[PDB]
């Protein structure tokens, strides 16, 4: 319902209308102020207010989804980090890149390990480097191949930033599981894809 609502809808987008869209996309990473907002499972980030920064990129709130077939994932993406967005799917990183690609770019994704009601990113520990998951957005599909997996404290996110000379998508979640200490980073590199 979710995914399939904005496939669908993603599906009846006139093509000037995605390019106006990302257009502003575009010229929202160009201009980003890189500086990553904060740790999602804070108190302060869990009580962030709704999220207007993506609307550009959004069918009836959703900006895309992400896709990890290798663990049977595929989960909607919101605007933001809180806590009813990760109840409800996986929250993009506010300060990081918007999820569509492109040289010097890095985008992160979060979502909850652990949860009793929906698995979300609880399997990203079983991921492997080389394994490949998929970024939806209003344009297209944009492959990715995990080439890092760290574990980092909580309020670190040196390796959340902007690498200049690469396209990278960090997947993040809270690890050890059912400890939740520290978070785990899932890093995949952009790479050729042609659906």
């Amino acid at each position: 319902q979710q995914i399939a609502d904005f496939d669908k809808e993603k599906a009846t987008l006139d093509e000037a209308d995605i390019d106006e869209r990302m257009k502003l996309a575009q010229a929202f990473n160009d201009s980003l102020n890189n500086v990553v907002s904060g740790d999602p499972w804070s108190e302060e980030m869990k009580k962030k207010g709704r999220a207007e920064y993506a609307r550009m990129l959004e069918i009836h709130e959703r900006m895309g989804h992400v896709e990890i077939p290798v663990i049977d994932v595929d989960l909607p993406v919101y605007a933001g980090t809180a806590e009813e967005v990760l109840q409800q799917g996986a929250g993009h990183l506010e300060g990081t890149s918007l999820p569509i690609g492109g040289n010097s770019t890095h985008a992160v994704i979060t979502a909850h390990t652990g949860l009793p009601t929906a698995k979300m990113f609880t399997d990203l520990t079983k991921l492997k480097v080389g394994d490949k998951f998929y970024v939806h957005n209003i344009k297209e599909v944009m492959a990715y191949q995990v080439d890092q997996v760290k574990v980092i404290e909580p309020t670190n996110f040196d390796d959340l930033l902007i690498v200049p000379g690469h396209d990278y998508v960090t997947l993040l979640t809270c690890t050890p599981y059912m400890i939740n200490t520290h978070r785990l980073l899932v890093r995949g590199h952009r790479i050729p894809y042609v659906a």
